């Protein structure tokens, strides 16, 4: 399938990314607390539900939450400020809490069932979020005796995610803190604005985009 793109809500950020986040890819967004990475996650979970002319892919969402950062009220707000129905938007976000790293990996494995179910419907899964990719791994695998297994498990996890992205034409979006992935680093700019920097993209130039966080989520 042709690669599809989901608008981030920000024209600047979309430009940096070549149009938006890609299906058949993992986009990995790094940032410190308050950087905007989870806000971007929330915005994408709304945008993807729009038609292409509006920057979406008429898709459903699956959201794996490792540290209780998903806010249904923020989804409703973003939806409403974008002229959407907050109840319908929330209904098309399948939510799963991951309690630990094993469970997180299991949830990605299990997600394929729902992806298959929705695949040839009016609302196929088009966005799979893992927020965050590494919190459990960092918490559980401490020190050098643990690094080998941590890296192995994480590698397997990323491979499972790539497979779903490629096989089912889904944009995978994961958050992290400091191929395989398209890496974007968020930082604080001036006057409350945020800055995204794209690094080490094989086929997009490095660059920066300045964006805002508003009642619409992310936008210029
Ligand atoms: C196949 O999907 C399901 O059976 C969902 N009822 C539970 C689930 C599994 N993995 C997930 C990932 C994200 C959100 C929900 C889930």
């Amino acid at each position: 399938a042709t690669i599809g793109r989901i608008s981030t809500g920000s024209k600047s950020l979309d430009k940096l990314l070549g149009g938006g986040i890609e299906t058949q890819a993992i986009t990995e967004v790094f940032g410190e607390f308050g950087s905007g990475k989870t806000q971007l996650a929330h915005t994408l979970a709304v945008m993807v539900q729009l038609p292409p002319e509006e920057g979406g892919l008429n898709g459903s969402v699956m959201w794996i939450d490792t540290e209780n950062t998903f806010r249904p009220e923020r989804i409703r707000e973003i939806a409403q400020n974008r002229g959407l129905d907050p109840d319908e938007v929330l209904k098309h976000i399948a939510y799963a809490r991951a309690f630990n790293s094993n469970h997180q990996m299991l949830l990605v494995q299990q997600a394929e069932d729902m992806i298959k179910e929705l695949l040839n419907t009016d609302r196929p899964v088009k966005l799979l979020i893992v927020d965050s990719l590494t919190s459990h791994f960092r918490s559980e695998y401490i020190g050098r005796g643990a690094l080998a297994e941590r890296q192995q498990k994480l590698a397997k996890h990323l491979a499972d995610l790539h497979r779903l992205a490629n096989l089912y034409d889904i944009a995978v979006f994961v958050t992290n803190q400091v191929s395989a992935t398209l890496r974007v680093y968020l930082r604080k700019g001036k006057g409350g604005k945020r800055i995204a920097r794209l690094i080490d993209a094989p086929h997009l130039p490095e660059g920066e985009a300045v964006f805002s966080i508003t009642e619409k989520g992310i936008e210029d």
